């Protein structure tokens, strides 16, 4: 179904991207000859990032540094970022706030913090990046967790914002078919990867198994250029199989069906 | 299974209750006779409420008025509730920042003022209840939606704030277990309810709306029986379909899977 000719001379930008998945991203990206802006706070590790998508073969690559904490930064880098590559056809929503597996106690600095970077960062982000998506008929791809559909013990305030991106973005795409706005959204629902940051958040663990970050990036990819609403990457089958949950899908189809809503538009 | 008699003398909490559900609930608990401290921004509707709460036979009624936007007064309102009432046995967070039926646009303001009310401070008040709700066994009682169960159009930032409670509630009550705090946690999924605001807000042709004070009232007994999740639509469609089995089966494999006793 999947080509790699779809994503060649194709705008993307990538945000937590000097590391970890974003980073696998974008060399993917690369490979298969797209223009990338990639984005996190450190400008020499994105530097090194950016060297590496220019040998792989990308049409052009870019850097931007800032921290998403800055919401001004997050409008200011869309435009920024659009002008480099004379336009947006992916927009890639996948840096996170540091967070460590521990138990909640008195913590609402790193609940409202997990709240402005995973969350708040990616609505100022999709609504700088909206009108050159919506002039490209373009994509945008939110990187979830098994954490942002299924609860577990000590990550709750990072369960809290990947909880919220998929109210809010699967809300949204509910409101882009009624306003016909040709804009897809892409949930991405990932299972543990192995990248440095969670390795090391998971060091002892030893009966917990990471799946690939490699293929994990690329089945995102995928998933975006595909237009898929909801992408699943575990390296469990009995996850991948037990994830959905067709009785909401059920729920929302009923509602499409009952009610017109053209008296808004 | 449910007894009236369990609420009598229990000190409770309930947040936005100056109208609406938390209103129904308050004289619910005042029926039951129970210590209740009630809050929402209205000084004035918060009096006429504590005044029919004595009427009702509520053991205590007090109010304490002020915003959710202040995270201070969120924290200080449980201190001063704890000791009107000498204790706190069930914590009833229902308060929510004005929402309408609308396309999201570009309302970042909206977005983050419904986390902060919708949200942070239902955190905010969990944090400062919790010593309280420690010593008594106690309860805390999140009012969610079907927005925040599954995705509607119209109501994003609503929805977004509805999902976060799920995701923190669901996470501290995996921790509650881990810790082994017996303090348990109601979350509340309802449907269209017919309450004034509601009613105003889908001036939407076809929708059934649900009685507020039934719906009040299985709000009361969920907490009450300690039940992990209250649901409640005028739809039997609704009702059997709004579970998620498959999120129980994979919550109960890593909770067997993995233990945490050094945390
Ligand atoms: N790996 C896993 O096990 C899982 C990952 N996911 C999701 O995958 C995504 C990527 O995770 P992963 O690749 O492991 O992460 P990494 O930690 O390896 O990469 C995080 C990236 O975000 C950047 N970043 C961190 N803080 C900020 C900030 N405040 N402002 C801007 N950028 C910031 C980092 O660079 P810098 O610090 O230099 O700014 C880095 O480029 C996340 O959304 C995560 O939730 C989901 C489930 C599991
Ligand atoms: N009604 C329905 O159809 C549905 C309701 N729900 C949930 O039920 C709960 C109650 O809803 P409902 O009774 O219909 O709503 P109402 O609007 O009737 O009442 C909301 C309450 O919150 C208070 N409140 C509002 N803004 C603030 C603020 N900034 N700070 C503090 N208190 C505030 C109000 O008092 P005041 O203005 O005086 O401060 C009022 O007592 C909510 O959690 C809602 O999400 C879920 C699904 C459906
Ligand atoms: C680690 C956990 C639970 C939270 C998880 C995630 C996730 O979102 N991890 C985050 C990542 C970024 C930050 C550092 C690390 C890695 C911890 C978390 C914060 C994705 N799958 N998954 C998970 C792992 C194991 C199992 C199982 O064996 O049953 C099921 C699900
Ligand atoms: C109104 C809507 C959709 C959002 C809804 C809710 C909800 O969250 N209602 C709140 C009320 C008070 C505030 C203003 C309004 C009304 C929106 C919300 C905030 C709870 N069920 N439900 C709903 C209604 C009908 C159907 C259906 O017929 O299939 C399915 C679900
Ligand atoms: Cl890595
Ligand atoms: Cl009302």
């Amino acid at each position: 179904e999947f080509r790699p000719e779809m994503l060649q001379g194709k705008k993307v930008i990538v945000t937590g991207a000097s590391k970890g998945i974003g980073r696998e991203m974008a060399y993917h990206l690369a490979k298969m000859g797209a223009h990338v802006v990639v984005t996190a706070r450190s400008k020499e590790t994105l530097q090194k990032v950016v060297s590496h998508c220019l040998e792989l073969g990308a049409a052009s690559a870019h850097y931007i540094a800032g921290t998403m904490e800055d919401m001004t930064f997050a409008e200011q880098f869309v435009a920024q970022a659009g002008k480099l590559m004379g336009g947006l056809d992916m927009l890639i929503l996948n840096h996170i706030t540091n967070t460590s597996l521990n138990l909640f106690h008195d913590d609402i600095h790193h609940v409202r913090k997990s709240m402005e970077v995973n969350f708040l960062s990616y609505v100022v982000l999709t609504v700088a990046a909206l009108p050159m998506l919506k002039q490209s008929n373009g994509s945008i791809v939110v990187v979830s967790s098994l954490a942002g559909k299924v609860a577990y013990p000590l990550v709750a305030a990072y369960s809290a914002s990947k909880f919220a991106l998929d109210g809010f973005f699967s809300s949204i795409r509910k409101e882009y078919s009624v306003s016909r706005v040709n804009v897809s959204i892409t949930l991405c629902v990932l299972g543990l990867i192995d990248t440095e940051t969670a390795m090391k958040a998971v060091s002892g663990i030893v009966h917990m198994q990471a799946a690939p970050k490699e293929e994990c990036a690329l089945e995102i990819i995928k998933g975006g250029a595909l237009r898929q609403e909801e992408v699943y990457y575990d390296s469990s089958r009995w996850t991948t199989l037990l994830i959905r949950n067709p009785s909401r899908k059920i729920l929302e189809e009923l509602y499409s069906t009952s009610y017109n809503w053209d008296r808004f538009i």
